[PDB]
């Protein structure tokens, strides 16, 4: 019944769900668990260097780190090991320690995502996908619709080079033309012609209401995805579920990242329903 | 219910039993409790700096550590503040972590000790006292001894220096003569005229078999104790209770800088006897 000592870097931490899903799923195995944020806009970590926490923590008997923002590019470099799609993507969110300090890095992002493809959207079809927003979430989110069964991702940002950057480094990792770069501009065709099409951008959030594109171009046949994950029923998947489309809402790889880091982590299979009841009641 | 996070920095802390203390309490008033060893023999800690495994622990969100041997002097300086007998002994082995990051440090072998003589000797003649052995358990037992009522200390070392020098602390300490240096040739003479003798060597460990001083000096009139916690009844403890003297054992000390400890680090009301029985099954 060893205990378990996790954190999470990044900043601007305070409603991470994270910390309480691994906390209580520690504890549900026989296992305290302490889940600390490290956030360097706090009081504690503020000014440090992202390999001085990292190897704090080594220091101090942590078992494993998430990653956050900014740091899941840089992290990569500092790390013993990186998985083959951590690697690929340039992205680890989830760091393993070893008992005697070896890092790992992984991302759950990106399986995580696609747990929730098969969880949550196994009917759908999947020749044709529009994503809208290339950012941090939206690399890992791209990867995974790309080995989850994505023929053709075509990718939007306002930024075109981040759309094209990304489809460079994903069309790398996979081997073959998978993500094409179109611009932010008239993407309501594009949708249009498309099978489904994933939001990955803060639109949706209470801070930035509205959707990122004219949902008058979505159909009673495509299904759409959601990486906002508060409020759940974003306006984009409203309109979506009005239409009778299948729905994919961001607390699927909220939480399947959580279950695979925890997994990672400690070698316990994660009861997958307890700790998405843990994140639905934060 | 908010996890608590605490460690112990120091050197073969292997067999502690301060860690199963605390986590075992922390659970038992529904707060996840990690204690972790940061120990600078082993592979995660070994060849960091004191300061750097402290910053570490502020850095990470640590409620408290407790530092042990090499570190209880050196700690001082890197503190932001440190108590008045922690101060004046010169040594620290408790340090609460602020929610903010700012360090206060306690010396609860000190606490521990004089707990332990209000709880096993209350009704010890306390006027005239001999300790062997001033290392550093010793100078935390002779500061208890002198403010928990002993009128004269007489301690003996080995090492005549750092009996003198502890003597020289501690009347600083009270702002009296309370502790004087004598010497450990002839030392069953100066026993035999005193109420009570304290064991601070490491005689009567299984490494260290025998007594510091010959038991035929004592009397059924004396009380005797012993830092020594394995064996509980060490040899000389036998040779006491064989005359009818009362004695107080190791565990006492053991137990209770770890109630204070856990008092310190959380604001909760330790439970003793659960702790007492935590550090016994171990
Ligand atoms: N479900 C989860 O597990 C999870 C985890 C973290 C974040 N998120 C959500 O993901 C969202 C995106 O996070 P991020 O870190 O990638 O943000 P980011 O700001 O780094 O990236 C968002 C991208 O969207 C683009 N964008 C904004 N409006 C657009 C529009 N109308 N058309 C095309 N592109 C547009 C921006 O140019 C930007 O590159 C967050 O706001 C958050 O709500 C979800
Ligand atoms: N009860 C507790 O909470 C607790 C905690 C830690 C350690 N301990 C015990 O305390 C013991 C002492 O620890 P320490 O760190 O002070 O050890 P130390 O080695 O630093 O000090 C022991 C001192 O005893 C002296 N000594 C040895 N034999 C002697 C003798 N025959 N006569 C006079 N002096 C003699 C040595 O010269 C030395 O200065 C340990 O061996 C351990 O068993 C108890
Ligand atoms: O819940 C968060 O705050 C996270 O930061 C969200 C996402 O970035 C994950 O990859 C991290 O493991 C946890
Ligand atoms: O149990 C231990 O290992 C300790 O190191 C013993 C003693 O040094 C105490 O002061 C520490 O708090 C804990």
């Amino acid at each position: 019944n060893d205990s378990i000592l996790l954190g999470l870097i990044g900043q601007g931490l305070d409603l991470s769900r994270t910390p309480a899903m691994h906390e209580a799923e520690g504890l549900a195995q026989g296992r305290a668990t302490v889940y600390r944020r490290i956030d360097t806009l706090g009081s504690r970590a503020s000014g440090q260097d992202l390999k001085t926490l990292l190897d704090a923590a080594l220091y101090l008997g942590f078992n494993g780190l998430n990653i956050t923002h900014p740091y899941k590019q840089a992290v990569l470099p500092l790390l013993d090991e990186v998985s083959e799609q951590a690697t690929q993507l340039g992205a680890v969110n989830t760091v393993v320690i070893d008992a005697t300090g070896h890092t790992t890095g992984h991302n759950t992002d990106v399986s995580g995502f696609g747990r929730g493809m098969e969880e949550g959207l196994p009917n759908a079809k999947l020749d044709s996908v529009v994503q809208v927003g290339a950012g941090g979430v939206g690399n890992a989110v791209a990867y995974a619709l790309v080995t989850h069964g994505v023929q053709k991702l075509q990718v939007a940002d306002l930024d075109t080079s981040r759309a094209q950057a990304l489809a460079d480094v994903i069309n790398n990792a996979v081997g073959r033309e998978a993500v094409v770069g179109v611009d932010a501009r008239g993407i309501e065709d594009v949708i249009a012609a498309a099978d489904g099409v994933v939001n990955a951008t803060p639109m949706g959030m209470p801070a930035h209401p509205g959707t990122a594109f004219d949902v008058s171009c979505l159909t009673k046949d495509h299904w759409v995805g959601d990486v906002v994950y508060m409020p759940i029923e974003t306006e984009l998947l409203k309109a979506a579920r009005a239409l009778g489309c299948e729905t994919l809402d961001g607390t699927r790889m909220a939480i399947h990242q959580a279950v695979d880091a925890f997994r990672l982590f400690t070698g316990l299979e994660p009861d997958v329903s307890r700790m998405r009841e843990t994140f639905l009641s934060l």
